[PDB]
């Protein structure tokens, strides 16, 4: 599923991501924009052989099981395929664990490079929330 900007902001808010670990909703929408272009089916293979999955490009090295990332963990206790669902519940629940891990949203290199310190409120401007 390719979400609309305000459609994804509403889904993230409903699942309690708005101001989670102090990150305003526009931070999460900005991260999803540059990670996946709001596409739940987005995948990216990393040089290390891990894979990033879903709207927030969650990586198989730590967070999900894909059966093909040697030495990896599955700290969200999910198959990585769950991160490609039209239902963002698995992505949101796993993102909460990631952002709680110590480095906040710096875990998402695209958030650090393209969202951090920008006017992230523009990502929810005009959304009925
Ligand atoms: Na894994």
């Amino acid at each position: 599923k390719v979400f609309g900007r305000c459609e994804l902001a509403a889904a993230m808010k409903r699942h309690g991501l708005d101001n989670y670990r102090g990150y305003s909703l526009g931070n999460w929408v900005c991260a999803a924009k540059f990670e996946s272009n709001f596409n739940t089916q987005a995948t990216n293979r990393n040089t290390d052989g891990s894979t990033d999955y879903g709207i927030l490009q969650i990586n198989s090295r730590w967070w999900c099981n894909d059966g093909r990332t040697p030495g990896s963990r599955n700290l969200c206790n999910i198959p990585c395929s769950a991160l490609l669902s039209s239902d963002i519940t698995a992505s949101v629940n796993c993102a909460k664990k990631i952002v709680s891990d110590g480095n906040g949203m710096n875990a998402w290199v695209a958030w650090r490079n393209r969202c951090k310190g920008t006017d992230v409120q523009a990502w929810i401007r005009g959304c009925r929330l």
